[PDB]
Parts: structure tokens; C-alpha cells; sequence
């Protein structure tokens, strides 16, 4: 009834679960490629979600292992490790002082569950690739947020496997509300919705209302869900805000995935997607471009929303951007 030594080392690494920059690749190794399951279980216990939602623990573990198994180990970036990273990052963002006591237990559950499922069964190619290949998925979803609709359908469908229904004790009211928020959050991870999400985030910063305890004031669903959508989108795009040793590992992985799509696009003979061309790419230029145009405007606006809780994260992003720039041949 006592941890093995490997379990002990894993447990000590998980003591950093509340911190930006968790060694998530080490946790994946230590856990035997179960980063999503162990991190989720840890967060659910830490936030007392099992008791609050009457979730039986064997059901939670069974579902988590099932969900984790439906991520593709042969996909370099969009895999269970990425899912675990987004979950843990969302967990840290939810704990930010500016949001203390703002969200209900069910909204917290929605943000974390949405994070866990948000990329499940990702084939490692883009929506546009699936559309252009006449793939079944694209036909199923009428070319519209193809992957994101799929991640949702899979994440929910897996609740129906043996001893997997972690929501079995929620009321119909709780379930309908949970399901709607989860759907709204995952559909918001489609990059084609990025400019719109950011627009609404800026608007909210402009009309920002704090309240009583120095805490953000969100008094309608539209506002509450937009903050959660943006929070998870930030987590999804948090790699360049992490310590450089982590960030670089993620960059390698996504470029591996992109270059592979590029190869398959050359094989087939389609015109090669942006920065997916292995032979004449600039990994460094692309990272600087992606940060200047997407990641920095997003995180800067988030930082404004929760000022100054996110200052250290933004500084790290800026340091990493300078590093990648300095490294341009
Ligand atoms: C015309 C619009 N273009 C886009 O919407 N995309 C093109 C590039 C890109 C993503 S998502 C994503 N990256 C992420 O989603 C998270 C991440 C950021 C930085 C390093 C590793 C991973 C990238 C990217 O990194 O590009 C640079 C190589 C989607
Ligand atoms: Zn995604
Ligand atoms: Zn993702």
C-alpha cells in the first residue's frame, strides 16, 4: 500500500501542478505516457471536484485512461501530452487572483473538461488539409470547424463506454449547462475564430468592470463564456510563454507535425501549406511571426484583463520572442 519509487518521483513532480512551467514532458515519461490521466486526477482532487460532483473515482480514472488512449501517440504535437499541458495551464489561469471567486464549480469543471478533450483523436493534419482531401470528417461536418466538432463528439461519446460516465450524478440542469459551455469553449479553439475572440476580449478590457474585492465582474453568460473561451484559447497558445526549454520542445513537435503534413501535401501534389515546407522553411522566422501577430496580441490583452497577475508570463513571452529573433540567420 505504498508508492513504488517511480510513483514517488512522479508525485514529487506533480507538486508543481499549480505552477506555470510544470515539467510536463517528464511527467509523461514518469507516468508511462499517462500525463493527461495523472494531471487530471491531481487537479480534480486538488479542486475537490470528485466530492462536489459525486464522481466515483474508478469511473473518473476509467474515463481518463479511455480519453487519453484516444489521443494519437504517433502524432508529434496534437497528442495527450499537449492535452495535459492545456489542462494544467487552464488550471493555473483559473487560479489567477483577478478571477478569485468569480466562476462556479460547474464553470471550472467545464473549462477543465473542455481542455482535456479539446484535441482528442487529432490526426495531426489541419482542417484545410481534411477539406482539400475530401476526407470523411470534413464531409461529416460540412467543412465547418471540422476537427473541433470531432474532438467534441469523441470526448462526449467516450462517456458511454463501460464505467466511463463521470457525469452520472449530475442533474439534467447541471448536464445541459455543462455541455453547452464545453461545446462553446472547444469550438472557440478553432484558429479561424481567433480574431473574433480577441476582438471581444479587447472590448471587454475596454469596458472592464472590477468589483468590491478588486475582482473581475461578469454578470451575464456572454461575458462569462467569452472569458472562459479566451482563457482556454490562451492555454492552447501558451507554449511560447513557457520557459524556453519547454517552448523549444513544443516548437520541434509542431514543426515535425507541420513538415509531415507538408510532405503528404507534396506526395499528393497539393500546394504546400504555410510554413509546412520542410526544404525551405525558417522555423525561427515563423515563431517570431506567430508571436508578433497572434500570441503576443492575445496574451497582452489577457494580461490587461487580469493586470497585473500575468506580468511574468508576458515578460517570458517577450524574452522568448527576442531569443528566437536573435537566432535568425
Ligand atoms: C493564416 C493563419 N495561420 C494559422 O491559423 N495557423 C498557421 C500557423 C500556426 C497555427 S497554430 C500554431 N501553434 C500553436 O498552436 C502553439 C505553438 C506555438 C509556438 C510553438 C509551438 C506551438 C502555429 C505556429 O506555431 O506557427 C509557427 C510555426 C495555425
Ligand atoms: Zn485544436
Ligand atoms: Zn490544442
Amino acid at each position: 500500500g505504498v508508492k513504488t519509487e517511480q510513483e514517488d518521483v512522479l508525485a514529487k513532480e506533480l507538486e508543481d501542478v499549480n505552477k506555470w512551467g510544470l515539467h510536463v514532458f517528464r511527467i509523461a515519461e514518469l507516468s508511462g505516457n499517462r500525463p493527461l490521466t495523472v494531471i487530471m486526477h491531481t487537479i480534480f482532487q486538488e479542486r475537490d471536484l470528485l466530492k462536489t460532483f459525486k464522481i466515483p473515482v474508478d469511473t473518473l480514472i476509467t474515463y481518463l485512461m479511455t480519453l487519453e488512449d484516444h489521443y494519437h501517440a504517433d502524432v508529434a504535437y496534437h497528442n495527450n501530452i499537449h492535452a495535459a499541458d492545456v489542462v494544467q495551464s487552464t488550471h493555473v489561469l483559473l487560479s489567477t487572483p483577478a478571477l478569485e471567486a468569480v466562476f462556479t464549480d460547474l464553470e471550472i469543471l467545464a473549462a477543465i473538461f473542455a481542455s482535456a478533450i479539446h484535441d482528442v483523436d487529432h490526426p495531426g493534419v489541419s482542417n484545410q488539409f481534411l477539406i482539400n482531401t475530401n476526407s470523411e470528417l470534413a464531409l461529416m461536418y460540412n467543412d465547418s470547424s471540422v476537427l473541433e466538432n470531432h474532438h467534441l463528439a469523441v470526448g462526449f461519446k467516450l462517456l458511454q463506454e463501460e464505467n466511463c460516465d463521470i457525469f452520472q450524478n449530475l442533474t439534467k440542469k447541471q448536464r445541459q449547462s455543462l455541455r453547452k459551455m464545453v461545446i462553446d469553449i472547444v469550438l472557440a479553439t478553432d484558429m479561424s475564430k481567433h480574431m473574433n475572440l480577441l476582438a471581444d476580449l479587447k472590448t471587454m478590457v475596454e469596458t472592464k468592470k472590477v468589483t468590491s474585492s478588486g475582482v473581475l465582474l461578469l454578470d451575464n453568460y456572454s461575458d462569462r463564456i467569452q472569458v472562459l473561451q479566451n482563457m482556454v484559447h490562451c492555454a492552447d497558445l501558451s507554449n511560447p510563454t513557457k520557459p524556453l526549454q519547454l517552448y523549444r520542445q513544443w516548437t520541434d513537435r509542431i514543426m515535425e507535425e507541420f513538415f509531415r503534413q507538408g510532405d503528404r501535401e507534396r506526395e499528393r501534389g497539393m500546394e504546400i501549406s504555410p510554413m509546412c515546407d520542410k526544404h525551405n522553411a525558417s522555423v525561427e522566422k515563423s515563431q517570431v511571426g506567430f508571436i508578433d501577430y497572434i500570441v503576443h496580441p492575445l496574451w497582452e490583452t489577457w494580461a490587461d484583463l487580469v493586470h497585473p497577475d500575468a506580468q511574468d508570463i508576458l515578460d517570458t513571452l517577450e524574452d522568448n520572442r527576442e531569443w528566437y529573433q536573435s537566432t535568425i540567420p
